[PDB]
């Protein structure tokens, strides 16, 4: 259970296991920190036990870097054995997590080859023909997703780091699930000719108000941070448990209150790195995990905590093309930190475009402004194959207006200031906005 996406609320958690922070391949370690001692059996077990609190049917995705899969040292061996026990006991997923940024630094063919190598290691590790239902890719290319679907018969991937701009750029996509185009991993396939049968999933649910920004001042409640939402770094850790928890609940409520009404289901994604227990303390991080799960179940008791792969396949069972979905969200700020209370944001996402409107609702009769209008019907292109000494860090899909507001043309404007053709495309889907 559950057998269908419709009417249901889902949380998909992944716990990441690694030897260094940003190891996209065996020899390509983009961050110098040696985390061997930050990964222990007791730390991993404690975090899983925290997750199970008030959550006996919950399962999650364990994601390993290549070096964590292959390391022969006792800690990594013990962690792998425990994770196999979890696959058997809980139905947790076990899959590859290539260091967040693989497509930025590695040629497409290399990513594909190494994904296949990891899948083989994992199948043999878990035994009895096990294959994961997803890959925890982060920056994958369209070709990597094609390859997974067609050559590995894997039809879900985390390959959306939704809104990320400055860890590189991958802004422009929908934040909810879609089938990507052969043109660009952030672009919904427009039809049969560019279709890839792989569901592309976000990794961390954002507070949409926070995520409008590029970059950050820090992790605290005094600052702003474009990665604030359900992720623990910018909430439980940066703000402390009490205040952090409130922002995580608020962000979930975007999906589990109004979102479910608008979209027919609600889905929250999150990724917690196992090394956080060492970096920040076992009790703090385990208390945060317990608080998150318990608080979610208290408010939304029928929420299903399932693997990334299970959720993607539930979506794929219901939605067969990008004509089948049309996502809407509405959010006002929480009133905590940079989730500014005076702002109301509305997102619209469909096969042909996404659109965001922002309004200062504290000012009587202040209109909503377009802060993002990104067309998908336009041809898109990804960077040419990079390599580790010539990375391609900017994979964003940007054309008319982008929320990060880094170009003069990104100035927020009334919807009636858009070009006629852009209005016409909008009116096709949402005539009420014009």
């Amino acid at each position: 259970e559950p057998l269908t996406i419709e009417g249901n609320r889902f949380v998909t958690l992944c716990i990441m296991i690694r030897t260094t922070p940003w190891e996209v391949s065996r020899d390509v370690k983009l961050h110098p920190r040696d985390e061997v001692d930050w990964h222990t059996l007791e730390g991993v077990r404690a975090l899983r036990e925290a997750f199970a609190t008030n959550n006996p049917n919950g399962r999650l995705t364990w994601g390993f870097t290549m070096n964590a899969l292959e390391d022969g040292r006792k800690n990594y061996r013990e962690i792998r054995d425990y994770v196999v026990e979890c696959q058997k006991k809980y139905g947790d997923e076990v899959t590859y997590f290539p260091g967040y940024f693989p497509a930025m630094y590695l040629p497409r063919e290399r990513v594909n080859r190494e994904m296949s190598e990891a899948i083989e290691i994992i199948s043999k590790m878990v035994g009895n023909g096990y294959r994961p239902q997803s890959i925890m890719g982060g920056f994958l290319s369209a070709d990597n997703l094609r390859y997974l679907a067609e050559k590995e018969n894997i039809h879900v991937a985390h390959a959306v780091i939704w809104s990320q701009h400055n860890g590189g750029g991958a802004d422009g996509s929908p934040s909810y699930p879609f089938y990507p185009s052969t043109e660009h991993f952030c672009k919904p396939a427009q039809g049969k000719s560019d279709f890839i049968d792989c569901v592309n999933l976000d990794g961390w649910t954002m507070d949409f108000i926070c995520a409008r920004r590029s970059g950050q001042t820090g992790h605290g409640i005094d600052g702003y941070n474009s990665r604030r939402g359900v992720g623990p770094i910018e909430t439980y850790k940066g703000w402390g448990l009490d205040l952090g928890h409130r922002e995580v609940m608020h962000t979930e409520a975007i999906h589990f209150d109004k979102g479910l009404e608008l979209n027919g289901f609600g889905w929250v994604a999150n990724i917690w790195e196992a090394q956080m227990v060492h970096e920040f303390g076992k009790d703090l991080i385990c208390d945060a995990m317990k608080m998150w799960v318990t608080g979610t179940k208290e408010r939304w008791p029928d929420t299903h905590f399932v693997t990334f792969g299970e959720f993607g396949e539930l979506w794929r069972k219901q939605y067969k093309s990008n004509d089948d979905w049309n996502y809407r969200f509405v959010e006002r700020g929480s009133g905590l930190g940079d989730s500014y209370n005076n702002l109301e944001i509305k997102w619209f996402m469909n096969k042909e475009f996404r659109l965001a409107l922002l309004r200062d609702w504290h000012t009587k009769n202040s209109p909503a402004y377009v802060i993002d209008f990104t067309r998908y019907d336009l041809q898109a292109h990804e960077p040419a194959d990079p390599s580790p000494e010539k990375p391609a860090k900017d994979w964003s899909l940007i054309n008319k207006i982008n929320q990060k507001a880094l170009r003069p043309q990104d100035k927020p404007v009334l919807i009636d200031k858009l070009e006629k053709e852009d209005q016409d495309l909008i009116r096709k889907y949402y005539p009420e906005l014009l």
